[PDB]
């Protein structure tokens, strides 16, 4: 399972009500159902360069939520 | 995009701190890449009947975060 995820330069840095530090980095959604495409930030670790990727994902549960878990680490640059 | 999910007769009913009532159902998640089935809830409408089901889901994104639409209304009994 994978989709493809057009990545900005827009990374919003910072500090949670936790004091704790945050990187969200902005990109775009897209679905097949869906005709255009969606703007949506990430919890990145790392900067990633702005460009369309083709990300594995998977469903994940946290916390007994289901939740998307996106694998940077095999995304194909599309 | 679809997954097997085994429902349960476990409903946490309540309301929430803004007073706004919710329905949480208890749900089995099947994952290609797990080997046992991790239990997870669900914010339900209307209570579903326990049984594997092969839901038809999507990728949502609420508030700019990118999160899973399960359609209950197309979903398939396993």
């Amino acid at each position: 399972m994978n989709i493809q995820i057009t990545f900005t330069d827009s990374v919003r840095q910072g500090t949670s009500a936790k004091g704790n530090p945050y990187t969200f980095q902005e990109g775009f959604l897209h679905l097949e159902d869906k005709p255009h495409p969606l703007q949506c930030q990430f919890f990145v670790e790392s900067v990633i360069p702005a460009g369309s990727y083709q990300v594995p994902y998977r469903i994940n549960v946290n916390n007994g939520r289901p939740e998307l878990a996106f694998d940077f680490k095999a995304m194909k640059r599309a």
